[PDB]
């Protein structure tokens, strides 16, 4: 259990870095639009 | 085996992280040029 | 503990990664503002 | 021994995303500058 529980927090970390960059490259591409 | 498997998983995830973070680069560099 | 340490030590190098990446953008969005 | 190999590894993949998205944002800064 305690592996799959490791597992899955890093996962939500992964996914909760990809959304914040996402967030800022989407500032960016709506200064310049 | 489990923990090659955690370790597979979570590799996967980096790169489809990594190729969607190029995707949106390219949407951006793509508008520019 | 082995396995937290090794999950305390992944979720800090995610943050080191994002804050890397969030600051190279900025210096873009820096230039072009 | 087998827990450390996994978290060697994931850091060097974590390193190497980190080194192509700066690669291609660099890519960006420099189309613009």
């Amino acid at each position: 259990a305690a592996l799959a529980q490791i597992k899955k927090e890093i996962a939500y970390l992964l996914a909760k870095i990809k959304a914040e960059i996402l967030a800022a490259l989407k500032k960016i591409k709506q200064e310049i639009a």
